[PDB]
């Protein structure tokens, strides 16, 4: 669920404010993007969403039908480690592991504050690089 991912966030990065800080950030960190990524952070996003592509395509998560923002999970979160509980059903848990590996990506990248709530329109126009 959306909500549970950015409390993935704040258990990564507990020096931030996941909703003020990355959203509204380059072509891609928000709900949904386009164009090319403006940097490294912004590359986390794109994946983060090519992750939310291939969850629609597996198996499990065809039959459900699945809405990754909407669907919800378990996790558990250990001095900024985060952890998807392995009862989750196998769509809930690449779901759950979509926002993991986007959360620490994010936690790695580098954080350029100018390309915060970019003009989608004059930077962001065309299709995505992968996915
Ligand atoms: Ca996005
Ligand atoms: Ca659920
Ligand atoms: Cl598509």
């Amino acid at each position: 669920a959306l909500w549970q991912f950015r409390s993935l966030i704040k258990c990564a990065i507990p020096g931030s404010h996941p909703l003020l800080d990355f959203n509204n950030y380059g072509c891609y960190c928000g709900l949904g993007g386009s164009g090319t990524p403006v940097d490294e952070l912004d590359r986390c996003c794109e994946t983060h969403d090519c992750c939310y592509r291939d969850a629609k395509n597996l198996d499990s998560c065809k039959f459900l039908v699945d809405n990754p923002y909407t669907e919800s999970y378990s996790y558990s979160c250990s001095n900024t480690e985060i952890t998807c509980n392995s009862k989750n059903n196998a769509c809930e848990a690449f779901i759950c592991n979509c926002d993991r590996n986007a959360a620490i990506c994010f936690s790695k990248a580098p954080y350029n504050k100018e390309h915060k709530n970019l003009d989608t329109k004059k930077y962001c126009k065309g299709e995505s690089d992968k996915c």
